[PDB]
């Protein structure tokens, strides 16, 4: 049993639900929080910028230092920091950019990052504003994630339809 409440069964271990990820982190504070992040851990807006504010920018302090000393993520990667007052850690991950031209090929090793955790609370990766259609961000979750995952959709509307179609 877990903390995680309201949210709809779609798989073994896939679950969703309609929520703002930081209201939902700063209620749960789970073992790992999911930033949907760019590899420089420049934390401007979407998840990411929502998160770092909801931290008082001490995100955004850590990760300058993390990339000070180890240089850029790649597309795909992944790296674990802390999860501030939100959660115990915080796993950055990067999805495609599709407002970059990144090869949406990448999504599904994006979300091989999450195999390394028991439980996460996560955005669906390369959606909103990395500009990839959520629809596909779901099924490539469902059929790469193995471990438990609680998924926060901010959008209502898009939360409908996620269910609505959802195979
Ligand atoms: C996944 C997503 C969109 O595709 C669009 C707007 C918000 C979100 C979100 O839940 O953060």
């Amino acid at each position: 049993v877990n903390s995680f409440s309201g949210y709809l069964k779609l798989t073994d271990n896939v679950y969703i639900k309609n929520a703002d990820i930081v209201e939902e982190a700063k209620k749960v504070k789970p073992t790992v929080v999911v930033n949907a992040a760019n590899v420089y851990l420049k934390h401007g807006g979407g998840v990411a910028g929502a998160l770092n504010k909801a931290t008082n920018n001490a995100m955004q302090v850590e990760s300058d230092d993390y990339i000070a000393t180890n240089g850029p993520l790649k597309v795909g990667g992944s790296c674990v920091l802390s999860g501030h007052n939100l959660a115990k850690h915080c796993l950055h991950v990067v999805g495609p950019n599709v407002n970059k031209g990144e090869d949406i090929q990448l999504l599904k090793s994006a979300y091989e990052n999450f195999n390394q955790h028991e439980v996460l609370l996560a955005p669906l990766l390369s959606a909103g504003i990395f500009g990839a259609d959520p629809i596909h961000s779901l099924r490539v979750c469902v059929d790469t994630v193995r471990t438990n995952v609680y998924l926060a959709v901010f959008d209502k509307n898009l939360y409908d339809k996620l269910v609505s179609s959802f195979l």
